C-alpha cells in the first residue's frame, strides 16, 4: 500500500489505472497537506514527499505538474496554477505574441518515499503552443493552447484515451511503475 | 542581538542605519538558508522565520518583498525574482498593453522570531506601471517600471535619498523598530 498525499482524488483513480497492472500495490489517498516550495518541480516533489513521510512513516507519493514555454525561459512552470488564475491563457498568448519559437512542454515529478528515502519519477510530453484557444471542451487551463508532439489539435480538442499514452502524467507513472516492478 | 537571514550583505546595511538610534543597533547577517514556501509574502516570511529559529535558536529576522500589479491580478507577486528573470519587465509592459489600470505596488514583510514565536512588520509602496523603461541606473527590476506616489519619475530614476520616505523595505524596518523600542 502506497499512499497518495493530496485532496484530489481523481489523482489516486489515474493512477491505479497506470498501476493495476501491479496486483501488489494499491494507491491510497490520504489528506495530509504539505509545503509546496518555492524551486524546481524536483524540490517541490523531493520536499513535500520527505514531508508526509516524516509525517505519516508509510511508503509514499506526492506529485508536481508545470508549463514550460521556451520563449518566455521556461515561464510558468511550477507557478503554472498562480499565473493561470492571475494571467490565464491569454497572458500566455500575449506574451507569446510575434515569437518565432512557440515550443513547450508539460512535465510531471512524482516524489516517492519511504523508509530508505526520496526516489524521483519523471514523465515530458513536448510541443508547441496554438496562436489561440482550440478547445473541444476537453482540457483544464493551458490545454487549450498546447499541441502535442506530432498533433495538430490541442489537448483540450483531444479525448482522454487520445493523450492516455503520452502525457506527462502517463509517462511519469510509467517510470514510477518501472521502478515498482524492478523492486527488490 | 538580533540575526538576518539573507545572503544579501546590503539589506543589513540597510536594516542597521534604519534602526541606528535605537541603542541595540545590531542587526547582523547569518547564512542559514531556508525554504521559501508558495504563498503570500507573510506566509514566506513566517514559515522562514520559525525555519531559521528552530536552526538558529536566537532571535531572527528573514524578509520577502513583491511587485503586485493591479490589471493582472497581484502577478508576479511573491513569485516576482522569478518573473523578472524569465519574463523580465518588458513581459509585465506587454501584458500590460492597452490596459489603463496601471495601479501597481510593491510590498515587504519582515519576519521575526524568537522563543515566543513569530511577529510580521510590513511596508508598503503604491503607484503605478510606466507604460516604458526610464532609467538613470539607480535600483533593480521593476524599479525601472514603476512611479510611485505622486513622483512622475520611475524608482530607476530617482536615488536612494529620493526614496527616503518612498520605501517599502524602510516602512517595514519602521514597524519594527517600533517593536524594538517598545522591548527594551
Amino acid at each position: 500500500k502506497i499512499y497518495f498525499a493530496t485532496g484530489n482524488p481523481n489523482k489516486i483513480k489515474e493512477a491505479n489505472i497506470i498501476l493495476k497492472d501491479l496486483k501488489d500495490v494499491e494507491i491510497e489517498q490520504i489528506k495530509i497537506s504539505y509545503p509546496e516550495i518555492q524551486g524546481t518541480l524536483e524540490e517541490v516533489a523531493e520536499f513535500g514527499a520527505k514531508w508526509v513521510y516524516n509525517i505519516l512513516k508509510k511508503p509514499v507519493i506526492v506529485e508536481d505538474s508545470g508549463f514550460f514555454v521556451e520563449a518566455l525561459n521556461g515561464f510558468p512552470g511550477t507557478y503554472s496554477k498562480f499565473v493561470q488564475e492571475t494571467i490565464g491563457n491569454e497572458g500566455i498568448l500575449k506574451l507569446l505574441e510575434g515569437k518565432d519559437n512557440r515550443n513547450a512542454y508539460f512535465k510531471t515529478v512524482i516524489g516517492y518515499c519511504d523508509e530508505n528515502g526520496v526516489r524521483l519519477f519523471k514523465g515530458i510530453v513536448k510541443g508547441r503552443v496554438s496562436e489561440e484557444i482550440r478547445s473541444k471542451g476537453y482540457g483544464f487551463a493551458y490545454d487549450s493552447i498546447f499541441i502535442p508532439e506530432e498533433e495538430e489539435r490541442t489537448f483540450a480538442e483531444m479525448t482522454t484515451e487520445e493523450k492516455s499514452q503520452i502525457s506527462h502524467r502517463k509517462k511519469a507513472f510509467e517510470e514510477f511503475k518501472k521502478f515498482l516492478l524492478d523492486r527488490i
